[PDB]
C-alpha cells in the first residue's frame, strides 16, 4: 500500500483551470463527460500526466480533441490514468473524457451513488476520482461548469454547486440543468443531487451587506414535515457567524439536502450541504430529544465550514484538523450560545475523555496532524476532530475573547480564497498573542507541539499554604507517556484556568486567572490569600489533559456544592466516583483471584451521597447537571485508569456503587421523578417545530435517568410509572419506557407497542433499534437474532446496521461475555459489511479499540477475532490497514 508522508508535499506539475462536466443519469448507468482546461505549472519537469480515476469505464479520452490510443499513449489500471509525457502538451491544453459509472450499485456511498430514489455524491476526501478523472487533491483549485441530465419523472429536482443558469427539456422524457460556479474550489467540494425532492425555504438578509440569501432544505416527499427545525438552525447559524465573528454568507443560495444512506453526519459541499437524514430531519412526534441538539450541531458545523474549509481551504490532507478542529470549535461556541445550558460543554468533555482519550492511549494513537496516511477514509478520527477542537479552543482561552476574535479575523482576511496550513493559523494567533502581551518578542512556537505530539498529557498538583504569610502556591507538573510516535515527549504550552474558592463562604478569592504552564513543572504563587483555599482547576476543561487534582474527597465535595464552574463541579464528582470505583474494583478483583469465601467492600462516602441529595433537592439547580451527578463515569473513561480490566469485575463494581447510592436516595429520586413531570412533559408547544426548549429536554433527561435508576432498583410499584410513561407523546419517554422495562415481565409487551409506534418512520425505527440493542436483557443475543431476522435483514443502510449493533457493544456484561461470543458476532458483522462498505465496516470495529486494555483472556479472544478478520481474502484496504495498526502488526 502507498504511504503518503506529510514532509513530501510538493505542488503539482499541472494546473486545472476549468472543469466542464456533463453528467447523464440513465437507468442502468451514468455517463460522465468532462473537459479539463489545463496548463503546465512552474514545477513541471516533463513528467507523465497522471490522473486519479477509480473504477471508471473508459469510453474515450482525448487531448485537444484528438482521441488517445490505449497502450501506445496511455495506460489505465482502474486507479491511475497515465498519459505518457511525449503526448502531453507543453502549453495550455484541453483534456477530455467520457466514462461510465454505476451509482445504483455503489453501496460504499463514496463518489456518485444512489440512496433510495435519490442520486447523490460524496467526494471528500478522494471520492471525486470515482466520478471522473482528476488530479484529486485539494490544492488543485478550478472553476466548475456542470450540466446534469436525467429522467424528469424520476428526478425532477437537479442540483449542483453555483448558480442554476439553464433548465431545458430533452427528448424521451428527460431534462437537464446547468450550474455555473465561477469561484475556484477544490474538487472534494463538488456535489450533485438528483431526485423527487420536496422542500421548505426562506430568505435570509445578511447583517451588513444586506444581501438576500435563499435558503432551501430538501428531503424525500414522505418526510417533508420534518424539515422545519433544520431551517431554523440554519438561520441561527448564519446569525451567529455574523454576530460573533462578523462573517456573512457570500452566495445567493444555500441548499441543505437529507439522504437516507450516508457514511457519517454531513458534508459541507459549497452551497449544497448534504446530510445523513438523522442529522437534518426531526419532528416532535417522530424524533427523540437528542435529534434537536444533533441537527443544530450538524447544520451549524457545515455552515461554519463555508469560511473554515471552503473559503479558506487546505493545502493537503495532513492539514485536515485546520478545517475540522476549527469548525468543531466554531460549532461548539455556537451550540453553547444557542442552548444556554452548561451540559452542552460538559457533553463535549464527556465525549473527549471517554472516546478520544481511549483512542489516544490505543495502538491507533496519532497527533491531530499525523505524519503519514495510507487510507484517507481512515484519517477522519475523534483525535483530528475533537482533540483538534480542544486545541483550537485553547487559543481562545489563552487570548481571551477580544484578542481571539482579532487573531481569527487576521487568519480569515489573510487566507480567504486560498489554501492554508496549520502554521498559518498559529501565525495569526501569535500576532494576537504579541498584541495581548504587549511584546513582539512573545511567540507561540511551543504551541505547535499540540499539532505534532500524540498522547494525552497528565497534569498533577501539589499545594502549600502559609497562614502567617497569607501566601498560597500551586505546584504543577506535566507528563506525556512515550508512545510509538515520540520516544521523548516535550512539555506543552498548557493553559490552566483557575479559581481559588474560600471554603468558609464559597466565594471567589482571585480574579479570572489562566496559568500558562510552559515547562515540565512550575510553581504559581499567590499573595494576600487570607485563608487556605480549595483550588478550582482547569475551569471549563481548559486543556485536553488527564487532571490529577490531588484533592481530598471533602475538598471535592465542597467544590461540587459551591464552586462557580460547571466543569470543575462535574469533574470533582467524577473524581470522587473514580476513587470509589478503583477501590471497589480492586476489592472485587482480589476476592475473585483469591477465591474468597467472604470479604469487605469500602462503602460509598456518606458525605458524598449527602451532597448529591443536597444538589438534587435544590430547586434552583440545573436538571441537566443533576443527571450527570447521579450517573457513574462512562465505562470508556474508567478503562483509561485500569490495567488488564476485567469487565465482569467492573460490572460488579458499578452495580455495588449504584445500589449503595440508591439504597440511600431512591425515595428522593422517586419524589423528583414525579414532581418533574409537569414541566418536563409540557405539551404546550408539541405542534410547534420552531420552539425548542433545551432546559425542558434536560428535565426529561433527568426524569429518564431517574426512572432507569429506580427500575434497576425494583423500586416498589415502579412498573406502574413505566407503563404510564409508555403512553407519553414524547419518543424520548416512550422509548425510555421500553429500555427500563427490561427489568420486568412487560418488556416484550412494550417491545411490540413501541415497535408499532416506530415502524412507519425510517429514523424513528432506527431509534427503536438502538433502544432494543441497548436494553439490559439477559436474552439480548436472542433479541439481536430476532432483530436480524425480522427487521434488519440484509439492509445496506449504515444507519440500520449501526443502530442494531453499536449500542449492544456497550453492554459491559454481555458484549464481553467470556465465551467471546459477542466479539465473534461483531466481527462477523464487520466482515459482512466490509464487502460493500469498508468505511462503515471500520466504524463497526470501534469496540475492539480497547482490546489490549482488558484482562488477558478477553485480550486473547478479541485478538483472535481481529486476526480472523485480517485473514479474509477479500478484506478491504480500509479494514486491513486499520486492523494491522490496531493489532500492532
Ligand atoms: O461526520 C463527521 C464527524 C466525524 C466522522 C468520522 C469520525 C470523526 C468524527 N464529520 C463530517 C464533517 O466534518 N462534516 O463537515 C465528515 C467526516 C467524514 C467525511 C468523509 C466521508 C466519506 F464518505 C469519505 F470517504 C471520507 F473519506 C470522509 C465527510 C464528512
Ligand atoms: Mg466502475
Ligand atoms: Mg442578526
Ligand atoms: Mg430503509
Ligand atoms: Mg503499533
Ligand atoms: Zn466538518
Amino acid at each position: 500500500p502507498k504511504i503518503h508522508y506529510r514532509k513530501d508535499y510538493k505542488p503539482s506539475g499541472f494546473i486545472i483551470n476549468q472543469v466542464t462536466l456533463n453528467i447523464n443519469i440513465h437507468d442502468q448507468e451514468t455517463i460522465v463527460r468532462s473537459v479539463l482546461d489545463m496548463d503546465i505549472s512552474k514545477h513541471n519537469v516533463g513528467e507523465d500526466l497522471v490522473f486519479d480515476g477509480v473504477g471508471l469505464k473508459i469510453n474515450e479520452i482525448s487531448i485537444n480533441n484528438k482521441k488517445l490510443v490505449e497502450g501506445e499513449e496511455y495506460t489505465y489500471d482502474n486507479e491511475f490514468l497515465t498519459i505518457f509525457s511525449k503526448f502531453v502538451p507543453k502549453s495550455k491544453f484541453a483534456f477530455s473524457s467520457e466514462v461510465i459509472i454505476h451509482p445504483e450499485t455503489n453501496y460504499a456511498l463514496t463518489g456518485l451513488y444512489k440512496s433510495k430514489n435519490i442520486i447523490v455524491s460524496q467526494c471528500e476526501a478522494t471520492g471525486f476520482r470515482r466520478i471522473t478523472f482528476f488530479i484529486d487533491r485539494p490544492d488543485m483549485m478550478a472553476k466548475y461548469d456542470v450540466t446534469v441530465t436525467a429522467d424528469k419523472e424520476k428526478y425532477p429536482v437537479l442540483l449542483s454547486n453555483g448558480d442554476k443558469v439553464n433548465e431545458f427539456e430533452i427528448p424521451g422524457g428527460r431534462h437537464g440543468a446547468r450550474f455555473n460556479d465561477p469561484p475556484l474550489k477544490p474538487c472534494y467540494l463538488f456535489a450533485v443531487v438528483a431526485g423527487d425532492l420536496k422542500h421548505l425555504s426562506a430568505t435570509y438578509i445578511t447583517k451588513y451587506t444586506k444581501k438576500k440569501v435563499e435558503l432551501y432544505v430538501f428531503s424525500e416527499e414522505k418526510y417533508v414535515s420534518k424539515l422545519q427545525w433544520a431551517l431554523e438552525c440554519l438561520k441561527k447559524s448564519m446569525a451567529f457567524d455574523e454576530d460573533y465573528f462578523g462573517l456573512e454568507y457570500d452566495l445567493s443560495r444555500l441548499n441543505l439536502v437529507a439522504v437516507s444512506d450516508f457514511n457519517v453526519g454531513a458534508m459541507e459541499n459549497k452551497g449544497l450541504n448534504i446530510f445523513n437524514a438523522n442529522s437534518l430531519l426531526a419532528s416532535k412526534k417522530n424524533s427523540i430529544d437528542f435529534s434537536y441538539a444533533r441537527i443544530l450541531t450538524v447544520v451549524g458545523h457545515e455552515y461554519f465550514h463555508q469560511y473554515t474549509g471552503n473559503r479558506v481551504t487546505l493545502r493537503d490532507w495532513f492539514q485536515l484538523t485546520l478545517k475540522e478542529g476549527l469548525t468543531v470549535h466554531r460549532e461548539n461556541l455556537f451550540s453553547e450560545e444557542m442552548t444556554k445550558t452548561v451540559t452542552t460543554r460538559l457533553s463535549h468533555v464527556d465525549l473527549l475523555r471517554s472516546v478520544q482519550f481511549l483512542e489516544d492511549s490505543s495502538p491507533l494513537s496519532h497527533p491531530i496532524r499525523p505524519e503519514s496516511y495510507v487510507s484517507m477514509e481512515n484519517f477522519y478520527t475523534t483525535t483530528v476532530y475533537d482533540k483538534g477542537s480542544e486545541v483550537m479552543r485553547m487559543y481562545l482561552t489563552i487570548l481571551g475573547e477580544e484578542y481571539y476574535k482579532k487573531g481569527f479575523d487576521i487568519y480569515i482576511k489573510k487566507n480567504d480564497g486560498n489554501t492554508a496550513t496549520c502554521e498559518d493559523f498559529n501565525y495569526a494567533m501569535e500576532q494576537a498573542y504579541k498584541m495581548k502581551k504587549a511584546d513582539n518578542s512573545a511567540n507561540l512556537n511551543q504551541y505547535l507541539l499540540w499539532f505534532s505530539q500524540s498522547g494525552t498529557p497528565h497534569v498533577s498538583f501539589k499545594y502549600n499554604y502559609d497562614a502567617e504569610k497569607k501566601q498560597y502556591s500551586i505546584h504543577v507538573n506535566q507528563y506525556t507517556k512515550p508512545d510509538e510516535n515520540q520516544k521523548e515527549k516535550k512539555p506543552l504550552f498548557i493553559p490552566i484556568s483557575v479559581g481559588l474558592i474560600n471554603p468558609e463562604n464559597g466565594k471567589e478569592m482571585i480574579s479570572q486567572t489562566t496559568l500558562e504552564l510552559t515547562k515540565e513543572s512550575d510553581t504559581f504563587v499567590f499573595n494576600n490569600i487570607a485563608v487556605k483555599p480549595i483550588p478550582s482547576l482547569f475551569r471549563g476543561f481548559s486543556a485536553p489533559v488527564y487532571i490529577e487534582d490531588q484533592l481530598t474527597d471533602e475538598e471535592r465535595i465542597l467544590l461540587l456544592k459551591y464552586d462557580s464552574d460547571a466543569f470543575v463541579r462535574y469533574n470533582s464528582c467524577t473524581n470522587i466516583y473514580m476513587k470509589q470505583i478503583l477501590m471497589n474494583y480492586n476489592e472485587f478483583l482480589k476476592a475473585k483471584n483469591e477465591k474468597l469465601e467472604s470479604f469487605q467492600l469500602t462503602p460509598v462516602n456518606a458525605q458524598f451521597i449527602d451532597a448529591i441529595k443536597y444538589l438534587l433537592e435544590d430547586p434552583h439547580a440545573d436538571a441537566g447537571f443533576k443527571s450527570y451527578i447521579v450517573s457513574l463515569p462512562q465505562d470508556r473513561y474508567i478503562i483509561n485508569f485500569v490495567s488488564n480490566l476485567d469487565t465482569d469485575v467492573l460490572a460488579d463494581t458499578k452495580e455495588y456503587i449504584y445500589k449503595q447510592i440508591g439504597d440511600k436516595l431512591n425515595d428522593v429520586y422517586y419524589k423528583m421523578f414525579k414532581s418533574l413531570e409537569a414541566k418536563a412533559d409540557d405539551l404546550t408547544y408539541f405542534n410547534d417545530e420552531s420552539h425548542v426548549d433545551f432546559d425542558q429536554m434536560n428535565m426529561r433527561t433527568l426524569r429518564n435517568t431517574l426512572l432507569s435508576l429506580l427500575s434497576k432498583a425494583q423500586y416498589p410499584n415502579i412498573l406502574n410509572e413505566i407503563i404510564e410513561h409508555s403512553k407519553s407523546p414524547y419518543p424520548s419517554n416512550w422509548l425510555t419506557s421500553l429500555s427500563v422495562s427490561a427489568y420486568f415481565d412487560k418488556y416484550f409487551e412494550l417491545y411490540d407497542k413501541t415497535y408499532k409506534l416506530s415502524k412507519d418512520d425510517e429514523l424513528l425505527l432506527q431509534e427503536w433499534l438502538k433502544t432494543v440493542s441497548r436494553s439490559d436483557r439477559k436474552d439480548i443475543y436472542e433479541i439481536l437474532k430476532k432483530l436480524e431476522n425480522e427487521v434488519l435483514k440484509d439492509s445496506k443502510n449504515p444507519n440500520d446496521i449501526r443502530a442494531v449493533y453499536l449500542p449492544f457493544t456497550n453492554n459491559l456484561r454481555r458484549f464481553h461475555d467470556i465465551s467471546g461470543k459477542g466479539y465473534k458476532l461483531i466481527a462477523e458483522v464487520i466482515t459482512k459489511t466490509d464487502k460493500f462498505n469498508p468505511m462503515v465496516a471500520t466504524q463497526l470495529c470501534e469496540p475492539f479499540k480497547l482490546w489490549n486494555k482488558l484482562d488477558t483472556k478477553r485480550q486473547e479472544l478479541m485478538l483472535n477475532e481481529m486476526n480472523t478478520m485480517l485473514q479474509e481474502p477479500q478484506i478491504s484496504n480500509n479494514l486491513k490497514e486499520y486492523l494491522l495498526r490496531l493489532t500492532n502488526k
